[PDB]
DNA sequence: TACAGATTTTATGTTTAGATCTTTTATGCTTGCTTTTCAAA
């Protein structure tokens, strides 16, 4: 697996079409070849580092339509596992959340988040009322508005 | 004015909460030396 070899050399053309595979921008691209540079002499498994930093940026750019629809969810990480040639998918979790810590208390992931309006998942106007307690937030027991409006479309169809 | 009771004043004892200083002991930095896994060939 790409997952466990160690002490890889890699090239900037490998990142940044590895990086077109998940349809990012081009600064979000260029973000991930910078934030590999810095740490580029003081790295182990560079594979790891990569997949879990283009993990992190689709996550955030398809925020929206992962609302729209779950299973993305398992298609970018189906499409990792047959990248990676890994047969487990848990290495790709433990991946991506081993990377997390690594790259959330910088500005341009900050930045990421604000202009995607990810903010683990959710938007502005729902976390702060999350953070504050207050009971009038939107509970995950009834189903969105546009979710009901798409149904009673695919219902009409 | 006048005296009985209530309250204040002055004085001392009892117990608790806390400060300050002294002494002995733990701990952390410094320097030297030796062990032991780690990225590279």
């Amino acid at each position: 697996s790409l997952l466990v070899k160690k002490y890889c050399k890699m090239t900037t053309e490998e990142i940044i079409r590895l990086c077109n595979d998940f349809e990012l921008p081009r600064e979000v691209a260029y973000k991930i070849v910078d934030e590999y540079n810095i740490n580029a002499s003081r790295l182990v498994c560079p594979w790891q580092l990569v997949c879990g930093l283009v993990l992190n940026c689709t996550f955030i750019v398809f925020n929206e339509r992962r609302r729209k629809d779950p299973r993305i969810d398992h298609f970018i990480v189906s499409k990792m596992c047959s990248l990676m040639l890994t047969s487990k998918v848990d290495d790709v979790i433990e991946c991506v959340k081993l990377v997390k810590e690594l790259i959330i208390g910088e500005k341009w992931f900050r930045d990421l988040q604000i202009r995607y309006d990810d903010f683990d998942g959710i938007r502005y106007d729902e976390i702060i009322f999350r953070k504050l307690g207050s009971m009038l937030q939107t509970t995950n027991i009834l189903v969105t508005d546009d979710q009901y409006n798409i149904w009673k479309k695919r219902i009409e169809m």
